């Protein structure tokens, strides 16, 4: 129960990514991906708590 | 353990409906459609309990 809302790039390496990413630092954010070509467990579902 | 059966309109509120529709009155059977298209999603299958 905490929210976060960042854009930031995580680094995963030695050196400090604070703005340079694609070496060994990635982004923390990807997207996703809904097809009606894909299987049924790959549908997206309106989930509501 | 209760075997039953159901063929009478199922309404969804205080209204009047036993055989109605063309209304929020649902029927409350749908048909299967046993396709190989659906690998998982829609498949018949051998149970017996």
């Amino acid at each position: 129960f905490e929210r976060d809302i960042s854009t930031e790039i995580y680094q995963a390496g030695n050196k400090p990514c604070n703005g340079v990413a694609g070496f060994n630092c990635y982004f923390p954010l990807r997207s996703y991906g809904f097809r009606p070509t894909y299987g049924v467990g790959h549908q997206p579902y309106r989930v509501v708590v």
